[PDB]
Formats: C-alpha cells, sequence, structure tokens
C-alpha cells in the first residue's frame, strides 16, 4: 500500500548534439507492479510498461522539447516534473545579398541576415576581410546588430559576418548587405542625440547573476557623444561597458528593481539630452503556502477538500491532475477547482481514489504537491 514516487527527479536544461544518444530515465519507488511511461510536450510516446528508460539513439531536431515520464501501479498514478531538452543544429543563411541606403550622419542599423541556429550564434561583423570593431562610432549589439553612428563616406560598403554554433562548432558565412552611404553635399552641422536602440523592460528570475541594459544613442559629431545611465536621478558609475551602452546589474535583487535612465547627451551643445526609460523587475518562482496531506481518507457520498496553494510574482496559476490526467480534460462535474486553490470533490464515489496533483507555475519556474485519496 506505498504510493508511487520518484526516487530522483530530472534537473537543469539540457542541450544535446544531433545525432547523439538520449537516455532518459523515470526511476521511482513505491507497491508492486511498478509501470512507465513517457510523454513529450503534450503526446504519450509510449504505453504503459515495465520498461523505465526512454532512449533516443540518434537525435534529431524536432526531439527537441519537454519530456515526462509517468509511473503508476494500482493505486493511481503520478506525473513527474518536466525535462527540458534541446538540440544543438546550425541552419544555412539564404544565399542572396540585400541593399541597404542610409543618409550620411545618421546610423545605419544592419540586421543579422536570418539564420536559425541552437544556440544562437556567436557573431563576427566584416567588410572586405577586416574585422568590425566596436569603437565610440561602432556599436554591436546584443542580439548582434550592427550600428555605425554618425555615417561618413567611407561607411559606404559590402558588409558581411561569420556565425559560429558555440556547441556543434558548424560555421557559416553570410551574404552581403551592400550600404550605400548619401553624401552630404553641404557643410556637415551637428546632430542631436537620438536613442537608436533603446534598452526596453526586462525581468529576471530571483538569483540571477546579471543582467545587461542596451543603450545606443547616435549623434555628430559622435566623438563628443556621452551615454549615461541614472538611477534615482543619479548617475550610475558600476556595470558600465561598451562606450557607455551597457549598464550590468549583477546579481539583482529587489532593491534593483525600478526605473532606470538612459541619457545621451552631445558635449560642447546645448541640445537637450535624448532620454529612454527602461524598468527592471524580479520573478519570484512559486512556493506551496498550503499542501494536501500525502494521504487522505475519504468516505464515500461524502464531500473533500484538497488544499493547495501557492505564491510567487507574479501570482503562480495551479492546474489539477487526477492520475497524470489533467482535470480540464477530465471534465468531471463533481470536481471543482477554487479559484484560490483547493479542489472541492461533492459526493465522493469509488473511483475518486487515486492520486490528485496540482501544479503551480509562473514564468520562473514549477512546483508540484500531490495526494492519495483513499475513498471507502
Amino acid at each position: 500500500d506505498v504510493a508511487p514516487y520518484f526516487k530522483t527527479e530530472p534537473g537543469l536544461p539540457q542541450i544535446h548534439l544531433e545525432g547523439n544518444r538520449l537516455v532518459l530515465t523515470c526511476l521511482a519507488e513505491g507497491s508492486w507492479p511498478l509501470e512507465f511511461k513517457w510523454i513529450r510536450n503534450d503526446s504519450e510516446l509510449t504505453t504503459y510498461s515495465s520498461e523505465y528508460k526512454y532512449i533516443i539513439p540518434s537525435l534529431q531536431k524536432l526531439d527537441a522539447g519537454f519530456y515526462r515520464c509517468v509511473v503508476r501501479n494500482r493505486m493511481g498514478a503520478l506525473l513527474q516534473r518536466k525535462s527540458e531538452i534541446q538540440v544543438a543544429y546550425m541552419g544555412n543563411f539564404m544565399d542572396t545579398d540585400q541593399r541597404k541606403t542610409v543618409s550620411q550622419g545618421h546610423a545605419a542599423l544592419l540586421n543579422l541576415l536570418p539564420i536559425v541556429s541552437c544556440p544562437q550564434p556567436q557573431v563576427t561583423w566584416f567588410r572586405e576581410g577586416h574585422k568590425i570593431i566596436p569603437s565610440s562610432r561602432i556599436a554591436i549589439t546584443l542580439e548582434n546588430q550592427l550600428v555605425i553612428l554618425a555615417t561618413t563616406a567611407s561607411d559606404a560598403g559590402a558588409y558581411y559576418v561569420q556565425a559560429v554554433n558555440e556547441k556543434n562548432g558548424e560555421n557559416k558565412t553570410s551574404p552581403f548587405i551592400h550600404l550605400s552611404v548619401a553624401r552630404d553635399t553641404g557643410t556637415h552641422e551637428a546632430m542631436a542625440p537620438i536613442i537608436v536602440v533603446a534598452p526596453g523592460n526586462r525581468s529576471v528570475v530571483a538569483g540571477s547573476s546579471e543582467t545587461t541594459l542596451e543603450c545606443i544613442a547616435n549623434a555628430r559629431p559622435v566623438e563628443e557623444l556621452s551615454v549615461h545611465w541614472k538611477r534615482n536621478g543619479v548617475r550610475l558609475t558600476s556595470g558600465l561597458h561598451s562606450y557607455g551602452r551597457r549598464l550590468t546589474i549583477t546579481n539583482p535583487t529587489s532593491a534593483d528593481t525600478g526605473m532606470y535612465v538612459c541619457e545621451a547627451t552631445l558635449r560642447g551643445s546645448t541640445f537637450e539630452p535624448a532620454r529612454a526609460r527602461a524598468f527592471l523587475s524580479i520573478i519570484e518562482p512559486p512556493y506551496f503556502t498550503a499542501e494536501p496531506e500525502s494521504r487522505i481518507l475519504g468516505e464515500v457520498e461524502e464531500t473533500m477538500d484538497i488544499p493547495c496553494r501557492a505564491m510567487g510574482v507574479p501570482l503562480p496559476t495551479l492546474q489539477w491532475y487526477k492520475d497524470a490526467v489533467p482535470l480540464s480534460k477530465l471534465q468531471n462535474p463533481r470536481y471543482k477547482v477554487l479559484p484560490s486553490g483547493g479542489l472541492h470533490i461533492q459526493k465522493l464515489s469509488p473511483e475518486d481514489s487515486g492520486i490528485f496533483q496540482c501544479f503551480a507555475s509562473n514564468e520562473g519556474g514549477e512546483v508540484q504537491t500531490h495526494t492519495y485519496l483513499d475513498v471507502t
């Protein structure tokens, strides 16, 4: 009379190479007979058997997904926490050149040519065999876009990238972006600061090691451009990188949350500074504030309340299962999920015996609790 339980749990996401072997194991204990089956995303890959492992001899791209095992015995069935399986690959660039024109003095934003890859590739920008290096007038964004500030006639040319997949070592060369610069054939005058890449908003899971905001401005003469960051009106003097364009917040906590301001100034000018706001927030993963007892006894025809309550930021959503089947699919009229969390069962039936499982989740993660209900 021991309900199934897991001896071990799956851990962090894993990236695997195409062509490699994947082994998943479902290690559980409990009364005889323990049987197992496997799920990927929301499809069952196998039917119940005594086999406790799932093996893919040679991984392909669309083996990537979320894998769960289910363990059952005569008492009920229990759904395991998900394993996230990612498969490394690198596609090809389209073999067609692009064209782009920019008016002199304005920033040229050159996007990374489209390529599908897991993980995202490391990128190097080139023109005519020479690497394009970040500088006071050249920025490469966190999403590997090339930004040329205060463009001059000399910036015209054929730009391309070499992309490398860090996990499988593959490298690809893109076609060209042919950048034309339309010259200003008048006297060059100062150009006011303008934000060309704004930092936007950022949400991080509590405990994160670092997060980085990015703000890129144009002005002319670009040598007189300054980009600074402010927090509560005061200029920040830590976490600064890339000519003021990046602000790294290390081990962000609740003290760090709220608004940050990027401010771009043209020195020697009386232009108003350009400003952009960024908001940092923290996701707090779910935790239970109420779990049911591990075992509950009910009498037939009576009612049953199975508690489940969880906290987190944002407030976690709860999902119930009975014997590894979601209540949303069972559509049992007698099972009432209470908005605040618990499950209320009207008129207990012998069929209600089994394992009830409550999952709590938000963007920061998922936790689970369960009970074995014995109806007599």
